[PDB]
C-alpha cells in the first residue's frame, strides 16, 4: 500500500495510457460517442464498461472519484457540484416518505434548512440527537430510522461524535450511516474505517484548499454510490461538476498533506494564544488539554484540526469590534483557504436557522468561528493581537 | 430594445466598470469578503446589495442570467449545473405533497425518471395529457393543479403544444406553466412572450453549441426564480455552475443566431432528402408541409429548428444498420453541437422508460433522432444517402 | 455518391479535420492536454523522440496533442503541409523572422506593416544585421527592381493594416520563384475562409489568431503554416531556442473552439461591413471610405481577385482631419474605442497614436498612414443597431 | 513586512477591490477598450495607467508580476509564456551585435542553443568561464563585455557561482548580472539580494509545482524590466502568457514554501541514501557535506532542493537499466512537480550540445539527474533500490 501522499499524487492513474502526459488530459466534453449503437445500448443498461454522458460519468471525473476514494479507503467516490449536491443526491437516494433519519445536534446552515424545509416536508421524518451519546441514539432507534447523519467535528461549535459506537448501533438496526467529513479530509480522519457507510464532501474546502471551486464528494460502497450516482445525481438534482473544476480539485489534493500539516500548526499557535487571554471567554478547539471531547478527538483525528471556535467578554458587540479590526484575515464565510478566514455564524452560515433553533442547537450569539490559513503564524498572530485590543 | 444578436453580445455588460475589459473578468472564487460584519449581516438578511457565496450567486454567472432573461425576454435568469440542475430545482422548489403536475405525453427520458421515480415518490401525484388537445387539458385541471410542465417540440417525437392556449387555461384555473424550451432557444421562441412562468433549458445543448460543457437555466419571473435559487438550488440540489463554464456559455450564446440559422438551414435539406427517399417510412420535422403540426409550427418558431426524427421501414433491425453505417455524424446522444450526431432514443435517451411506457408515451421502437450540425451539407447529404443504402 | 477522394468542404473540416473521438475513449471534443511533460516507456524510446525516429512527444513548448490537433487543422484550412501554433501573432513573426534570417541577408517589406512587426524589423531584427528595404507589394515592376542576390525574404500583410493596400500575391510568387526567395504573408484580416495564399503560391502564411480565428477576444495566439520543411525549421530554431512563444492548450482549445464558426462569423462580419460602408459612403462629413467591397476602393480588382468577400474592417476618414475624428469616435455607444480586431464586438481606434504609434510621425506620412484615418472592425451585432451608432455619432461630429 | 509565506499569498491583492472576491478574477481578455480617445492615446503615450492589450500588459499578468517581484526583492517583475521566453525576450533586448555575454560554464540545453545558434549567430560574442572562480572572470572581462549570465546552481551537475563576487565585478565595468534562479526558487535564494540585476525562472518548474502550464518569469530593476516588457517581449518574441496559465501559477505559488521544504526534506534523505551504495560513482546534491562547494552553497541557499545528479560505475549502460527499472518515478524530462522525475541529460535536455561539447561543459555520458518529488519517502527510496539492483 503506497503511503498517503504518494496516492493523492499518483493513484489510478499511469500516464503511459493518456499518450505519456504527466497530468492527466482535461476531459472538457459533455457526451462521448459509440462504435455501433448496440455498445451505446449495452452502456444505457448497465453492462459495460466506457462512457456516454458527462452528467452520469467522464474519465476526468472518474479519476478524482478513485482517488478519493483511495485517500478515504472507501469501494467507490463521486464527484458532484458542491458540497450541497453530495448532501442532497444522497439523502434524496436513501429517504422515502415515512422513513425517519437521525441527525447530529449541530448543523451547517444550508443542511438544517434542507432536511427541515426540504426533504422534510416531503415526509420523510427527523429526530436530533446528541451522537456523542450512545445511550441517547440506541433510545431514538426506531424501525423507520433508515440513515443517521451528522457531522464531526461539527460546524460551527466541533461537538464530536463517536463514529464507531454510532455504526454498531446502526449495524444493529440497519441504518446506514453518513459523516460529513468536510472539516477533517481523509488526511485527518477516516469515517469508512471507523464503520460509517458513506462520507460526504465540500470539496469547496480544504480538498480544493485554495477557494477557487465550488464542489462535492461522496465516498463508500460500490452499491451505494452507485445508487446515489444513478438517482439522486442522474435525476434528482443534476449536481454535475465541471470537468475543469475537477482537475483544479485534483490539483489542490496533490497538497492536501502539507496544507493540512501547516493549517493544523498554525491553528494549535493561534488557540493556545486565544486561551492565554483575558477578552476570551471560552474556545472550541480540539488540540487543548482542556477541549471537553479531546480524547474522543485523538482516538478519530490524527491532528486537531485549522478551525477555531471562540467567544469574548462582550458577547455580540465585541465579536463585532474583533472581527471588524482584522487586517490580514477576512470576513467571509467559508474555510480551508490558503487566506485566514472569520466569520460569525449566527447571522451569516447559520442565519437560515430561527434564533431559538439557534439557541438549543448550541450557535452561540457571540461566536466567533476562525478558518486559520498557510499566512506565516506570526503576521497572524499580530493580526489576532490588534483585533482584540481593539475589541475591548 | 437593440436586436437579438446585440443582446447576445452586450447585454448587461460594460466594459468601463471592468477596467476597460472587453471580454468580462471570470470570477472563478467560491466566496467573497465583506469590509464590515455588518455589510456581511445585512447581505445574508437580503437588506444589501452584494456577494457572498458563489452556490448561491455569482457575477459571472449573475451576467449569463442576465443575458439569458434578456434573451428569452423575461425579468430574472438562474445558471445551474445541467439542464436536470434546472428542472430538478424548479420543481422540488414549486411543488409538494398532494399537488398534481400536469404532464406532456412525451418528455426526455431523466425528466420522465426524476417525475415518476423522484418527486411522485415523494407524495406529488402526476398526471399526463396530451397539451395539444386543448379540450382535454381543461377537462383534466383539478384545483390541486399547481404546475403544468412540458416540452415543445417535445424530445423525440417533436409534438409540440399551444403554448398560448396552454397558458390561458393555467390562468383560468390558477396553474404555474413551466415550458423546456431547450430545442429551440429563445432565438427560435419565446414561450414567455406566450405566457408561460418558467422557460427551463439544457445550455449544454443548442446555447452552448460547442459540446464542452454541461449547463441549465431558468428564466421567469424574479419572484418565482428567486424562490427556486434560495430553495431549490441553495438547499434542495446544490446543482451550482462553475464560473469557467458559465463563461464559455456567454461564449458560445455570442454566435447562437449565426449557428441556429445554420443548423435550421441545413436540417430543412436534410429532412427534404429523407422524405423523397425509399428507405423512410416516416419522418418528422417541423419545416416539412407534411408535418401535422404545421400550422402550429410556423406560427409558434420562427424557424422549424436543427431536429429530425424519422422511422425507416425494416424497423429497428434498419435503424440500427444505419446508424453503423454513419461515418461523418457520430453516434451518440446529446444534441446541439457543431457537429452531427445521430441516436436510438428507445435504447438511449428514453430507455429509463419501460417498453410499455415508451409505446403509451410515443417513442416506438424504429425511430432515428438526428442533430443535425454545422457541417457542409453536401457532405451531410452524402453520408446520410450510403447509410440508408447500408440500412437494408 | 460522386466519391471519397472529395475534399470535405471548409466546415466540415473546421470541425472534424483531424480528429476521431474513437481515439480518445469517444469523447466528443478533444481532451485538453493541459500537460508541460511527457513521460517515456523507457529511456531509449526517449532518446529516439529528442533525436527525430520515433513519432510523439516529449515536452509541450516543443510539441502537445491539442496544439497539434489546431495545428493540423489550420494547416488544412490554408491548404498547407504543416502548421504551428504560437503564444502569439508577434511570436508567430518573429518565430518565423528570426529562423530565415541571418547577417548579410535582406529581407523585402510591404509598404506598410503592423506597428510591432515594424518596430521589431527596424528597431528589433533590423539592428542584428539584417538588411530591409521597403516596396509596394501591388508594383510588380518596382519589386521586380528591388531584387537583390542577397534577398532572402519577402514579407507582407495583404490587406496591410491599417489602410488596406493590397499585394498581388501570385505575382509575387512568381518574382520569388525565378530569383529564389521565400514569400510570408499575414493573412490576419481575411482568414484561410477568404484568402489563401499558399494556394496563390507563398510559401508561409503568418496569423494572429487573437482575431478572427478566436473571433471572441479572450485568447492571444499566432498560427504559421507552410511546408514541412520550413514549418519543423521553425519549431525547432524559432519557436523552441530563440522566442519560447509557447500556447496555452487552454487557450489553443479555445482557438479550435473559435474555428468551428469562422465561416459563419466572416459571412456575418462581411455582410454587416458592406452595409455599413455604402451606407458612410453616402454621408456628408465623409473625405474618403476605404472598403474593399465598393468599386471606390484602389486596388478593387485585385480585391475581388484574391478575396472570397471583402472583409470587416473599414477605414475612412471624416472632413474635420484629427479633429472631428477624435469627436465620432466619443459619441460612439454600441462601438467601443479600443485595439484589436475580428471580435464579436464591433470596435473602432485611431492608427497614428494607437496601433502605429510606434512609428514617427515622418514614417507615419511616408507608409501611407494619415493623422485623420478611422479604422473601424465591424462586429456581430445587429447592423440597424451598428448604423444607428454610427448615424448619431456622425451627427455628433459635425 | 509580513513573511514569506503571507506575500506569496496576499501580496498586492485586496478582495475589496474586486468586488469582494476572495481569489483574483482571471482577466481573460485581449484587449481593453477608453472612455476617450484621448485617454487611450495617453495609454499608448505612458501618460495614462490603464490598460490597453494584453501582449504588453494585463491585471492577472501584473499580479502574478508584483507578486513574484516581492518574493525575490525586485521593483518589477515580467510574466511571460515560458523560461525560453523570459531568457529570449532578456537577452534580445540587452545585447546587440559586437558585445561580449560572459556565460557559465554549463547551461540548460535550448540556453546553449539559443546563445550559440541563435543570438550568437547575429554578431553577438560568447565566452564561457567558471563563475565560482573570481580570478579567471575578472581576467575574462573586456570592454565588450555588457551581460553575464549563469544559473546557480547549474542544470545538470549542481556547480555553484559566487553571485555576491560576481556582482563586485560587473560592477567595475557596469555589466549587467542575469541569473537564471529556476532551480532554487526565490524560497530558497534570492540573486538580487545578493546584487545580481536580473533574475530569470523557468515558472513551468517549481513555481507552478504541478506540471500543468508553461511559463517563464523576469525580476529586475524597473528601467530593465520596463524595456523587456517594450521590446524584448512585446517585438522580439511575442512570448505571452495566457491570463488562465497566469492563474494557475498564482494558484501554485501559494504552496511553494510548503512544497520547496518537502522536495528538500526528500531530497536529502535520497542523496544520504544514494551517496552511501555501491553501484554510485559520484553524487552531486549540495546538502551532502562532501559536495565541493558546501559551504559557497549554504551561503546563498536556506535549504540544499529538490534536484539530485549522479553516477552509475556501469556508465551509460547501468544509467539505462536503472531508467527503465523505475515503477514510481517517472522517465521525463521536466523537474519541481509532484511527481517524482529521472532523466538522461546527454540524450534529452542537453542533447543539443555535442559530444564534445558536453565533456567539455560538464555533461557527462553517465550522468542520471532526479527530480525528487513529494510523495512518501518510503515509496520513493524502495523504488530507487530496486532500480539500482536492476542496474548492476
Ligand atoms: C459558506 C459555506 C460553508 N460550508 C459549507 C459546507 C457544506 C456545503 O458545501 P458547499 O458550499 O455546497 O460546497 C457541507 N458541509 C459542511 C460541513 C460545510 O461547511 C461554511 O461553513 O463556510
Ligand atoms: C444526453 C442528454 C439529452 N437531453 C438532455 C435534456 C435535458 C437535461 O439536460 P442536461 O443533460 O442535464 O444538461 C433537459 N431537457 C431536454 C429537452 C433535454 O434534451 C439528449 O436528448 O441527448
Ligand atoms: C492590437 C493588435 C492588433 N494587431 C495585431 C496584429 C499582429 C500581431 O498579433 P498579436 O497581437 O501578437 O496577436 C500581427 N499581424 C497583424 C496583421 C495584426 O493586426 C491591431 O491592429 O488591432
Ligand atoms: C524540459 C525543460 C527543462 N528545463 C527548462 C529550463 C529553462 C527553460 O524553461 P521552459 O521550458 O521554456 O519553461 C530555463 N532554465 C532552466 C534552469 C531550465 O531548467 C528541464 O531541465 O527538464
Ligand atoms: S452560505
Ligand atoms: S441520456
Ligand atoms: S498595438
Ligand atoms: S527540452
Amino acid at each position: 500500500l503506497p503511503g498517503f501522499a504518494t496516492r493523492a499524487i499518483h493513484h489510478g492513474y499511469d500516464p503511459q495510457d493518456h499518450g505519456g502526459a504527466l497530468v492527466p488530459p482535461v476531459y472538457q466534453t459533455a457526451t462521448f460517442t459509440f462504435p455501433t449503437v448496440e455498445y451505446g445500448a449495452a452502456c444505457f443498461a448497465g453492462e459495460q464498461a466506457g462512457h456516454f454522458y458527462s452528467r452520469i460519468s467522464n474519465p476526468t471525473l472518474n479519476l478524482l472519484e478513485a482517488r478519493m476514494a483511495s485517500l478515504e479507503g472507501g469501494e467507490a467516490g463521486l464527484a458532484l457540484a458542491s458540497g450541497m449536491g453530495a448532501i442532497t443526491s444522497t439523502l434524496w437516494t436513501l429517504l422515502r416518505p415515512g422513513d425517519e433519519v437521525l441527525l447530529g445536534n449541530t448543523l451547517y446552515g444550508c443542511t438544517f434548512a434542507f432536511l427541515h424545509h426540504g426533504i422534510g416536508e416531503f415526509g420523510v421524518k427527523l429526530r436530533h440527537v446528541d451522537m456523542a451519546d450512545l445511550q441517547a441514539l440506541e433510545a431514538a432507534m426506531t424501525p423507520a430510522t433508515r440513515v443517521i447523519y451528522f457531522e464531526s467535528p461539527a460546524n460551527p461549535n466541533m461537538h464530536m461524535a463517536d463514529i464507531a459506537g454510532v455504526a454498531k448501533i446502526a449495524r444493529k438496526h440497519g441504518a446506514t450511516v453518513v459523516v460529513d467529513n468536510t472539516y477533517c479530509t481523509p488526511y485527518l480522519q477516516r469515517p469508512l474505517e471507523l464503520g460509517a457507510d458513506l462520507v460526504v464532501h465540500s470539496a469547496t474546502k480544504y480538498l480544493s484548499g485554495h477557494g477557487d471551486i465550488t464542489a462535492g464528494i461522496v465516498v463508500g460502497s460500490q452499491a451505494l454510490v452507485d445508487r446515489i450516482r444513478l438517482q439522486g445525481l442522474k435525476d434528482m438534482t443534476g449536481a454535475v461538476l465541471s470537468p475543469h473544476d475537477a482537475a483544479l480539485l485534483m490539483r489542490g489534493i496533490k497538497t492536501l498533506n502539507l496544507r493540512m500539516d501547516r493549517h493544523c500548526a498554525n491553528a494549535q499557535v493561534l488557540a493556545e494564544f486565544l486561551a492565554r487571554q483575558p477578552q476570551v471567554e471560552l474556545i472550541h478547539y480540539p488540540g487543548l488539554a482542556s477541549f471537553p471531547q479531546y480524547t474522543l478527538a485523538r482516538q478519530q483525528m490524527s491532528q486537531p484540526g485549522g478551525m477555531i471556535a471562540f467567544e469574548l467578554k462582550g458577547g455580540i458587540g465585541a465579536g463585532r469590534r474583533f472581527m471588524n479590526a482584522l487586517q490580514l484575515f477576512s470576513r467571509a464565510v467559508s474555510l480551508g483557504d490558503a487566506e485566514s478566514l472569520a466569520q460569525h455564524p449566527a447571522s451569516m452560515t447559520h442565519s437560515s436557522y430561527t434564533p431559538e433553533e439557534r439557541a438549543h442547537y448550541g450557535i452561540s450569539e457571540g461566536l466567533v468561528r476562525l478558518s486559520v490559513g498557510l499566512e506565516d503564524i506570526d503576521d497572524l498572530l499580530a493580526d489576532v493581537q490588534q483585533a482584540l485590543k481593539a475589541s475591548a
